[PDB]
């Protein structure tokens, strides 16, 4: 599979960098992702210039995995998928109850 091709995905990336990269980009609901050692899912950096006490805003949403059919990945026991792209596509298009659902995938 691999998503090292999504405007939002960030492999070698970390939790801090994405925010830095997302913060620099400057987008409302900027979305990024970063692979993790977890069950085999990726992380999702969702940032939206906001917070009068700490902005812009960069949230890291991890893609939960659940041996479904085919569903597996999800971030909020909401929608699981067989790929972050779809899982992201669901947050990119539809709109997952997040900082603003993949409003705009970022790529540091």
């Amino acid at each position: 599979n691999n998503l090292e091709t999504y405007e939002w995905y960030n492999k070698s990336i970390s939790r801090d960098k994405a925010e830095k990269l997302l913060l620099d980009t400057g987008k409302e609901g900027a979305f990024m992702v970063r692979d993790s050692r977890t069950p085999g899912t990726y992380t999702v950096s969702v940032f939206t210039k906001a917070i009068i006490s700490e902005n812009p805003c960069i949230k890291h949403y991890h893609i939960k995995e659940t041996n479904d059919s085919p569903k597996r990945y999800y971030v909020a026991e909401k929608y699981v998928f067989d790929s972050i792209p779809l899982l992201i596509q669901y947050h990119q298009y539809n709109g997952g109850g997040l900082v603003t659902r993949l409003r705009y995938p970022v790529c540091g």
